[PDB]
Formats: C-alpha cells, structure tokens, sequence
C-alpha cells in the first residue's frame, strides 16, 4: 500500500527536485522553448510545498486536488494547466482514501493521464509530457497485473520514466512552443517530459522500503 504520508513525502521531494533542477529544466526549455519551464515548475511546487503543513492531515484526494489547483494557479505557461489537471483528475478516483493500492495508483495515474491527454491533445511521439505519462501509466498497469508491491511497481515506473524522457530527445515536437522550432526540436530532451520523470523518481523514493 502507499500511505497518505508517503504521498505527502512525494510532493515534498518534488518541491526539492524542482528547486534543484530549475536551471537544468530551464536549460532544456531554452533549446526548444522560451526558457521558462524550470522557473515555472519551481514556482508551482514551492507553493505546493508551502501548503503541505496546513493540508497534510486531510485525505489523499484532498491533498492531490489541492496540489492540483496550486499548480493550476501557480505554474503558468502550458505545463501548469496540464500538471494541474493531472493532479485534480488524480484526486477524483481517490475516494477520500488514506492509503492506496497498486490498483488504485494505476487508476489514478490512468485518469490523470487521460486528463492531460484530453486537455492538450498530444499523441504518443509528439514530444511532450505525455510521452512519459503513457508508458508510466502502462508500467503501472502491468505491475498491477502482476500484483507487485507498490515500492517495486513505483521503482519500475520510475526507470521507464527515465527511458521515456530520454526517448523524447529524438522526437520532433508537434505540440506547444517546441513545435515552433520544427526540425530543430530533434536532438533535444523535452522539459515537460523531464518533469514527469522527476516526479516519478521522487515518487519511487517517497515510497522506498
Ligand atoms: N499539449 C501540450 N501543449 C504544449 N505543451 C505541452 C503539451 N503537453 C505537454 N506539454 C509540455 O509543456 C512543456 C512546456 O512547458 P513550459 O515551458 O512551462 O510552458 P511554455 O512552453 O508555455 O513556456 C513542454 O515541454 C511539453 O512537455
Ligand atoms: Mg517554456
Ligand atoms: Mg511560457
């Protein structure tokens, strides 16, 4: 099972990673966008994390939804609404729970991903966060098929996140500001996708035995 407080620990670690990797993520976004993604993500999660002390004892749905809206209101640019939607849609799917099964994490990732895909309309291979979300979702699905423990599922999901992020360097952007570069977006890792990768690495850690 994955505990509410592990989830709080996730968001905490996301706060850290988005602080530490601001520069790097903004690097990625210079190459193929307006050089703001690390600024955007740090702003958002630093807000997310400042809020944890007040909300940390409410239920998982409450924390994710509230996180969702912070991101929604605070990240800005194109990713903000997408990460927001992810968490908000992840929230519902979480009946006021307090821990989570592998199966409920899958479903919550599944719905979060559907939300981002239906919102921003990216297809696999377009070079966006979705190129990480989809395989991560798919990992959780098979990990759930095999009834692995949450921690090992999450660690598997995590290294797939790494591969999937890596695999975007080669894709040409069909979506968002990076598409403005056309063929010049090939050869560069997507920022958004790197962020999802960061979130999943912190999730793996938060949940570590
Ligand atoms: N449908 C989408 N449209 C635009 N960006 C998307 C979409 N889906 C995912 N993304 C992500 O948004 C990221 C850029 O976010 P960010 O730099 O913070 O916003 P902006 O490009 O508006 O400055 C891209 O790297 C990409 O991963
Ligand atoms: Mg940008
Ligand atoms: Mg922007």
């Amino acid at each position: 099972s994955l505990s509410r407080t592990q989830i709080v620990n996730w968001l905490t670690r996301c706060g850290d990673i988005f602080s530490t990797e601001s520069e790097y993520l903004t690097g990625l976004d210079r190459e193929i966008g307006d050089a703001d993604h690390g600024l955007n993500m740090n702003r958002g999660f630093s807000k997310v994390v400042e809020k944890l002390p007040a909300i940390a004892d409410k239920d998982i749905g409450f924390i994710l939804k509230n996180t969702g809206m912070t991101l929604l209101s605070s990240v800005g640019g194109a990713s903000g609404p997408l990460f927001g939607t992810f968490f908000i849609r992840a929230a519902q799917a979480t009946q006021a729970r307090q821990s989570l099964t592998l199966e409920e994490l899958y479903q919550m990732f599944r719905d979060g991903a559907d939300g981002v895909i239906s919102r921003g309309k990216a297809e696999p291979g377009d070079k966006t966060m979705c190129d990480v979300w989809v395989p991560v979702v798919e990992s959780l699905r098979q990990s759930s098929e095999q009834n692995l423990s949450v921690p090992v599922a999450l660690e598997a999901a995590s290294s797939i996140a790494e591969s999937a992020a890596q695999s975007t360097i080669t894709m040409q952007a069909r979506k968002g500001r990076a598409s403005y570069l056309g063929e010049r977006s090939i050869g560069h890792q997507d920022p958004g996708a790197t962020s999802v990768m960061f979130m999943m690495q912190m999730l793996a850690l938060a949940a570590k035995e």
